[PDB]
């Protein structure tokens, strides 16, 4: 029977496949706000081709087992991680993988789980740590998602990232004087907004 409220396997591959799919209209709107810690104008481009390493991954892995799945995730996020908003991005979607292992479907508790374990894996890649960044934005969505159902969770947790992601210029001043948010912050609210509308 279907789970209403619960992603198998293979609607997990579909939504990061979804995600990649809705990413692709924000990267020049990315490229453009990245003034951290170099304005190179890639932040986009360097998110994108990891995001889509991972889906070619999953385009050869047996996604109808869970621990496939959450496989493909990481390896090919790593592989395809450019720059630090990619590598960073592929230690948070190896966190997420790994709250998938040893777990049939992703339900709402389970998504805050692997939302929260993505944030802290982001973290503890990162050599030195800055706030105000993309581990800003992605540490207030793992706290925020709140509720049972999938959609509620992808709410909630949406609503504290965007939330976060506003306040990065109060604590990061070059993007203060530059007038912008942190391009990596809002390239994984465009993340989270991707996985709303696969299940919305
Ligand atoms: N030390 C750090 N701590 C937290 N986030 C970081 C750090 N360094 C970079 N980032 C994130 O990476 C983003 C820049 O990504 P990108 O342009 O791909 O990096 P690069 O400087 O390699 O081009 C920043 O907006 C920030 O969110
Ligand atoms: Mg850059
Ligand atoms: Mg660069």
């Amino acid at each position: 029977g279907h789970m209403a409220e619960a992603w198998g396997p293979e609607a997990v591959a579909e939504a990061f496949r979804y995600a990649t799919r809705w990413f692709q209209v924000y990267v020049e709107e990315l490229n453009a706000l990245n003034v951290y810690p170099v304005p190179d104008g890639d932040t986009g481009t360097n998110m994108l081709h990891t995001l889509e390493a991972a889906r070619r991954e999953l385009d050869l892995a047996d996604t109808s087992r869970m621990d496939q799945v959450a496989r493909a995730l990481a390896y090919g996020s790593l592989l395809g991680a450019r720059g630090n908003s990619g590598v960073i991005l592929s230690q948070i979607l190896r966190g997420f993988a790994e709250a998938l292992k040893g777990k049939r479907a992703l339900d709402g508790s389970l998504l805050r789980r692997a939302l929260r374990m993505g944030a802290e894996s982001g973290y503890k890649a990162v050599m030195r740590p800055v706030e105000g960044t993309i581990l800003t934005v992605a540490r207030a969505a793992g706290e925020g998602a709140r509720g049972e159902a999938l959609e509620e969770v992808l709410e909630t947790a949406l609503e504290a990232a965007r939330e976060a992601l506003e306040r990065t210029p109060e604590l990061l001043p070059v993007l203060r004087q530059a007038g912008v948010v942190d391009a990596g912050g809002a390239g994984y609210v465009r993340l989270l907004e991707g996985m709303r509308g696969y299940a919305l």
